[PDB]
Formats: C-alpha cells, sequence, structure tokens
C-alpha cells in the first residue's frame, strides 16, 4: 500500500505533466472503479421479454423487409450484418419497444470494486428511443453474457437510439454511488460504413448524465445535450484519420485512446444513450477498462 500509494502519486504527477500529449487525460484523474470484465456473469431478464430463438429472429426480420432475397442491396447488407451478429446464441437477443424498458440484470460478479467494495450485481435498462427503421418503433439489440462487453444494437443502416440506466449493487445488494469512478467509452467509430450504403457511419454516445474528460489527441469531442463522437473519419487516412481503423480500434491497441473519450461518474444512476447512424451493427462496450494513457489506479488503505 504505502508503496502504492507512492508509485499512484507520482503516475498522477507525471499525468499532469504529459496531459496535452496524444493518448494522455487532458485532465489528469486516478481510476477507483475496478468494473473490467466479468466473463461468467449470471444474466437474467424478466420472464415478461421475450428473448428470441436464433431462427425465430431471422424470420421476424425477414418480415421487416430485411432479407437476403430483397433486390435493394441496403436492404440485403442490412440483412447480411444482422445475420451475423445474429450466429452467437450466447447473447440473449431482445426485440426493444420504442419507450419500453427492458432490464438485464448480472450477478454473481467475481472481479469487480469501487474504491475498495465489492461489487456483486450490475443492472442495465435499455430503452429504444428512436430509429429511423420502418415505423420507428422497434429496434434488435443482443445482451452479452459479459456486462463489460455489455451490448451489440443494430440500424439496419437508418439509425438507432437507445437509452441506457445502469445501477451498481454491493454484496448486501444496496445501491452503490460510483461518484469520481471512470468509466471507458471507446470504439466511437466514424466513417467505417459499408461501401454501399454510406462510409460515413457515426457511433456516439449522447446524454451522459456525468462528465466527459477529453483524451487529448483523440478524434472524439463533446457536442452538445453531452454528446461524444467524431467530427470527420477516424476510419480512413485517406478521409484526414490519423489512423486507419485497424490500426487503433481493438482492446489492447496502443492507438485505442483515438477512438475514446473517459466519461466520470457523477449519480448513483448512471444514463447515456448509444446512438449510431448508418452503421448496421454497432457493438457498445460498457466498463472500465479506460484508453487513455497513464491513469493509475488509486490504491485503498486497509
Ligand atoms: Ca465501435
Amino acid at each position: 500500500y504505502k508503496k502504492e500509494f507512492a508509485a499512484y502519486t507520482a503516475a498522477l504527477a507525471e499525468a499532469e505533466s504529459k496531459k496535452k500529449q496524444d493518448g494522455y487525460l487532458s485532465e489528469p484523474r486516478s481510476q477507483s472503479l475496478n468494473f473490467k470484465s466479468e466473463p461468467n456473469a449470471i444474466r437474467t431478464i424478466d420472464s415478461s421479454v421475450h428473448q428470441y430463438g436464433q431462427q425465430e429472429l431471422d424470420a421476424l426480420v425477414k418480415s421487416w423487409g430485411i432479407s437476403p432475397t430483397n433486390p435493394d442491396r441496403k436492404k440485403s447488407r442490412a440483412y447480411s450484418y444482422f445475420n451475423a451478429i445474429n450466429s452467437n446464441n450466447t447473447y440473449a437477443k431482445l426485440v426493444l419497444e420504442k419507450d419500453k424498458p427492458v432490464d438485464v440484470t448480472y450477478t454473481g460478479l467475481k472481479n469487480s470494486s469501487f474504491n475498495g467494495k465489492k461489487i456483486s450485481k450490475v443492472v442495465y435498462t435499455y430503452t429504444l428511443k428512436e430509429t429511423g427503421f420502418n415505423d420507428g418503433t422497434k429496434m434488435t439489440m443482443f445482451a452479452s453474457s459479459d456486462p463489460t462487453v455489455t451490448a451489440w444494437y443494430n440500424d439496419y443502416f437508418t439509425s438507432t437510439n437507445i437509452n441506457v440506466k445502469v445501477k451498481f449493487y454491493d454484496e448486501e445488494g444496496q445501491l452503490m454511488n460510483l461518484t469520481g469512478g471512470l468509466v471507458n467509452f471507446s470504439s466511437l467509430n466514424r466513417g467505417n460504413g459499408s461501401g454501399a450504403i454510406d462510409k460515413d457511419a457515426i457511433e456516439s454516445v449522447r446524454n451522459f448524465n456525468g462528465r466527459y474528460i477529453p483524451i487529448s489527441g483523440s478524434s472524439i469531442k463533446i457536442h452538445e445535450n453531452n454528446s461524444a463522437y467524431a467530427d470527420s473519419s477516424n476510419a480512413e487516412k485517406s478521409l484526414g484519420a490519423r489512423w486507419n481503423t485497424s490500426e487503433w480500434d481493438t482492446t489492447s491497441s496502443p492507438n485505442n485512446w483515438y477512438g475514446a473519450i473517459v466519461g466520470e461518474i457523477t449519480q448513483s444512476e448512471i444514463s447515456f444513450n448509444m446512438a449510431s447512424s448508418k452503421s448496421g451493427n454497432i457493438w457498445f462496450a460498457f466498463n472500465s477498462n479506460i484508453n487513455a494513457i497513464g491513469v493509475p489506479t488509486k490504491p485503498v488503505a486497509p
């Protein structure tokens, strides 16, 4: 402890003098939240909510006009994207109805803590707010077995906006307030769309009820309604990217800060909106694995 504190102090001094450097947090912070990975979480969804079978969802999506036999290339490409994500049956397959919340509860958490206190349960509430798809009242999403991998959702190359509420609970089942915790909003691609629809696909986070901390040099900027996304392509150097997608957009890439922003938690119920334009399939991971360089973990005194 007394040596981790030394080290953490020295790392904050270093984050301060390098804060204007690429990859560094523009305002130095330490991490007190540990919500990094929970591969063996127990996932529970109320029996109220239909969890689709693979072929059952496939037939539903086809009945919506999104099928391989639609002569409209944009529709059939939306199908092959949907089909790909529909092939993993470890996800819970959900049909969101506009304005109707869906809770996804993960218990049996083995790795997570905040400032020394064990996190034993995380609850996600998903509510479709808007889609450019069909009558605008429905969208597919896929809840991960792992709460830190979190979700895929679709837009079928239109647009989707889904509100997410997140609540963390300790071993006593009491609501926890993760104020000061850092969350990783990562992999917010712009310009990585399908060349058959439009290259300027956009992934964003909107309406975050916490405070963003810009990563220096990152393509992800703050906009109105507390929203974070890139202002131009972060996918192709020929459209002005620093790095092509493949050179930064992985969980271990040393350049992954390029598509990320940090979120500082301010409330016990965390809230943001996942929103996409022209993406087809969208991965949205919610966790504490900060992409910024040199963010120290805050040690806890026994
Ligand atoms: Ca992404």
